[PDB]
């Protein structure tokens, strides 16, 4: 349009005139991408980017709004001719899904930072002409939606977007790029992705959104931060008002990574009469179980980060273990670097860092530690052997650092008497390991004195020592 009934709220003067206008939206047949995400990224751009307006909330007002819709609608109908697409019946074909793309992706400025913040809106691609990797994805499914495509999804993973178009969305088409300076795989499908059991694909139980799961994308990617310092608490609590009317309706029951945010920010901002952080983090790894056979991460890694906060020592080591054994079923590729630099944090700085300060409370005299929990030290192994096991599935090793010097640290953070209570069967606490590395370590991690230089040449499959 605009329609008409999609203006009656204008001027929006607050964030609940925000909210109200998406609960509008989502009312509605198909709520229209590209309006709210103009106002998302308008109201981001005066609360976080340019703070200049004269008022408390920035007034959106309807001229202002419907000329940057009328100029997306109107670039993308001029550049996509559909006549020159036969659509098959409610199918959009291959050539029509890369065709936009294309006049997305050709429309973006030549050079700038593609990590900037604030640049994931249709705002920032109308005014600035420059998108992040996953605001092309958006873009391209907004443009589709304005073109009358209502076969053409969002699909998204842990760390990528692509589209999904056709029957059921049975094909899929890469339309923006992953990592940075990579393979330029655009029109690709992803089912190399998904046969190769990367990560980045989700062994294809990635999300596939319909449009009310679009419009809780666009919310999770609003952008609080003004610097490094400072988030907008304006833009947090509009965030929050909107991922709980999703939530009400039930638009986050397939979307993990969105509770895991909600929680997260019902920390900082408990809104009085809703569920603790704590259920909504159960409730994320629930509907990872529930729709995409717990193959996610972020699930757990969200509820590893609230204990690591809390400091409950023991149950975030479970949780960091229950990542791992996710972890364990794909094979490391280049692609899942983003992963990798996560479990290599988590593995040498965030868990050295938890166990450091349980070691000095121990060191003291103070029992019941978690250093002395038997269940700890093996969650600790579970944790090294899933990414030991995810490496195992690749071509090349050779994954430096961290990985032993910490891991022979926090391996001597216990004491032999807790280490050898563990008991690590093969097969054909309790802990069977699934990696070669893990496995043959065994021994070496049950005994009285930890032999670092040991414990090194098994876990860097060095096979000799020092001449001299
Ligand atoms: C919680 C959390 C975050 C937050 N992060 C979670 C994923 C969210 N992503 C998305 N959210 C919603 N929709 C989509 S859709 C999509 C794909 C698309 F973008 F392509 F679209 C991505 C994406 C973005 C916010 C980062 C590192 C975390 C944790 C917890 C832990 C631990 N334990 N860690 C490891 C760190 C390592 N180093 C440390 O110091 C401390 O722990």
């Amino acid at each position: 349009g605009l329609k008409a009934a999609q203006k009656t709220l204008f001027p929006l003067r607050s964030i609940d005139d925000v909210v109200r206008l998406f609960a509008a939206e989502l009312g509605r047949e198909e709520p229209d991408l590209v309006l709210l995400s103009l106002v998302l990224g308008f109201v981001e751009h005066f609360l976080a980017v340019n703070r200049v307006g004269l008022t408390y909330f920035p007034v959106a007002d309807l001229s202002i709004i419907a000329a940057l819709y009328a100029r997306f609608t109107a670039q993308i109908r001029g550049a996509v001719d559909l006549s020159l697409y036969p659509r098959e019946g409610g199918v959009s074909s291959r050539e029509l899904v890369k065709k936009v793309s294309d006049v997305i992706w050709n429309s973006l400025s030549r050079s700038y930072f593609k990590d900037r913040a604030h640049i994931q809106s249709l705002f920032s691609f109308i005014t600035g002409t420059k998108l992040d990797s996953s605001g092309v994805a958006f873009a391209v499914v907004g443009a589709c939606q304005a073109l009358g495509l209502r076969d053409v999804h969002l699909a998204l993973s842990e760390d990528h977007a692509w589209v999904v178009f056709g029957p059921n969305g049975e094909q899929t088409a890469e339309v923006t790029w992953h990592g940075k300076g990579n393979e330029d795989r655009r029109g690709q499908t992803v089912n190399a992705g998904v046969a190769e059991r990367s990560w980045l694909y989700l062994k294809g139980s990635y999300m596939r959104c319909d449009r009310k799961m679009e419009v809780a994308f666009m919310v999770c990617a609003i952008n609080p931060s003004i610097d490094l310092h400072t988030d907008s608490l304006e833009l947090l609590q509009l965030q929050q008002k909107l991922l709980w009317l999703l939530y009400d309706l039930g638009h986050l029951e397939r979307y993990p990574m969105a509770l895991g945010n909600l929680a997260d920010l019902e920390e900082l901002e408990p809104t009085p009469g809703r569920p603790d952080p704590l259920t909504l983090y159960h409730k994320g790894i629930a509907s990872a179980k529930t729709y995409y056979r717990d193959e996610h991460i972020y699930p757990y890694m969200y509820l590893a980060g609230y204990h690591c906060r809390n400091r409950n020592v023991r149950e975030a080591l479970q949780a960091w273990a229950d990542t791992a054994t996710v972890i364990q079923d794909y094979n490391y590729c280049r692609e899942d670097e983003e992963i990798y630099k996560e479990f290599f944090e988590v593995a040498n700085d965030v868990i050295p860092n938890l166990l450091k300060e349980a070691a000095s409370l121990l060191e003291a005299g103070s029992q019941g530690s978690a250093l002395q929990d038997p269940e700890c030290f093996a969650h600790l192994l579970r944790f090294y052997d899933g990414i030991c096991k995810w490496e195992e599935g690749s071509p090349t090793p050779v994954l430096h650092v961290g990985w032993a010097t910490f891991l022979v640290q926090s391996l001597g953070r216990f004491e032999g008497q807790v280490r050898q209570k563990v008991r690590i069967v093969s097969v054909p606490p309790v802990l069977t390991f699934q990696s070669e590395k893990m496995k043959g370590m065994k021994e070496l991690l049950v005994a009285t004195k930890i032999n670092s230089s040991a414990i090194k040449l098994q876990l860097t499959a060095q096979s000799q020592v020092q001449m001299k």
